[PDB]
């Protein structure tokens, strides 16, 4: 018994961080196969941040002032190509830790590890969501960019996220494994505005079903409500709508504890409207977004990887 | 910039991981060198844990009643060993994959990182605190026992902890890796009382001035106090006392962010007497104690480890 926001192991991931430098910039690489991926301001300066023009920066640069490190081992840049904003840079050996791998692009909601990485040595690893504003709010320092954020299929390693830019918010940017970012942010230090952030509905309620597993029951109320009331109360207070698909992907949790979606968003509905009157829930004090419905059973059924 | 509850990366530890049957019995077990540590209690059936002898228990099992399997290589049992309430399970090949690692014991408020694992393998990482009671807060299900908690010194491993029962209050109870019990219990499925449970103060404060650092300063409030009022009002509140080797720890934050220990506590003391009302501290609606002065200075500063 117990919840708790559980982060997925990352051995696969340390054995592929390397560290990348362009002149005096430093920042982190994936090294698969015999191609470092790493983000193309690598190429940059202070300076050319403000303004720059990556194809004439490119230009400049070769083969030779890209130094790629692995521990103590040098790898040979023996080519070098941009994909939109991500960066390859092909190398003569390749990775012998190199797992099975995928790159996928994940939708606003899902969540993901972030390997927090610098000079391309491991210093942590948590969950996290993509917001539905396509931010991240993480814990990224100077020298972090090219951390990357990645899912675990039993054997597979699934890379979703490679860290680019802290906008003047203090909330953290990227993109996917393609080099193409996530919502409409550029790779440039100017003020970048993000949208309105929501709270993940769906997985707010997944959260509430895990607490029912786990012996939270107050909060089950005397109610019922349909998904067009729901959905009016859930705009007022910022809550995203609730889909005829996110009441299919609670199917599972519902047959588990008996408790019908529906009867839920009722439940929730009250909580909204009421607080919670300084009670918690799981040991919170807020309503928790960052758990998806395939996180709580993941957790409550106790699968494992390879 | 931000602030998450970061775990330690798990490659080290999960190369070590082994499945380890007794009879029908499966739980997890530490292959470090020729030696396989898991709780002794895999030599029982559901039936022996309401009231086991494990000297008699362990006399009529033998080296080949232990079946330890790491992946879909098996290793074979050349001897074992009970030392309190662990089992040293000598096997013939030593671990390829063993890391320069430590035995610790830890004490109460001190934090680590927790591999949670089901059948000899892995399914995720979790930071967590050590109570002042004793327990731990964790998620663990039937057969996560044996898995380990640890720290990771640059490049030593410094393993502190192993899971062996869940209380029927829900809360989590295990040993140091020599198999001496964290708290007053006992490897036996009985009803057992863990302490009051308190709220580390020094994590607390560490966690405030970590707020200072992030942006987060609606909280310096406007007083000041001593060391001995501010026991006064945390005896109150099931806080535990602070003392003079508290205030020497959060030195080199207190010079950082220009705010006296003396100084923050007086802030610490309004909270605790009026609420937060309402309001917010690095996202948590409540006082947050699970991470030590050490955790901040190396998310602060982003140290990492080989």
């Amino acid at each position: 018994s117990g919840f708790r926001k559980m982060a997925f192991p990352s051995g696969k991931v340390e054995g592929c961080m390397v560290q990348v430098t362009c002149g005096t910039t430093t920042l982190n690489g994936l090294w698969l196969d015999d191609v470092v991926y790493c983000p193309r301001h690598v190429i940059c300066t202070s300076e050319d941040m403000l303004n720059p023009n990556y194809e004439d920066l490119l230009i400049r640069k070769s083969n030779h002032n890209f130094l790629v490190q692995a521990g103590n081992v040098q790898l040979r840049v023996i080519g070098h190509s941009m994909q939109n904003c991500v960066l390859k840079l092909k190398v003569d050996t390749a990775n012998p830790k190199t797992p099975k791998y995928k790159f996928v692009r994940i939708q606003p909601g899902q969540t993901f590890s972030v390997l927090a990485c610098y000079n391309g040595s491991p210093s942590g690893v948590y969950q996290c969501a993509m917001r539905p504003n396509f931010t991240i709010k993480g814990s990224f320092l100077n020298g972090s960019c090219g951390s990357v954020g990645f899912n675990i299929d039993y054997d597979c390693v699934s890379f979703c996220y490679m860290h680019h830019m802290e906008l003047p918010t203090g909330v953290h940017a990227g993109t996917d494994l393609e080099g193409n970012f996530y919502g409409p942010f550029v790779d440039r230090q100017t003020a970048q505005a993000a949208g309105t952030d929501t709270t993940i509905t769906v997985n707010v309620l997944a959260w509430l079903y895990a607490a029912v597993i786990n012996g939270d029951r107050w909060f089950l109320n005397r109610f019922t409500t349909t998904l067009n009331d729901f959905n009016l109360v859930a705009m007022k207070y910022n809550y995203e709508p609730l889909t005829q698909d996110h009441v299919d992907i609670l199917g599972p949790l519902s047959a588990q504890t008996g408790i019908a979606v529906l009867d839920m968003c009722a439940s929730l509905k009250e909580l909204l409207q009421n607080g919670m009157n300084g009670r918690t829930i799981l040991g919170s004090a807020l309503l928790e977004d960052e758990f998806t419905p395939f996180d709580v059973v993941r957790q409550c059924s106790g699968v494992t990887f390879q």
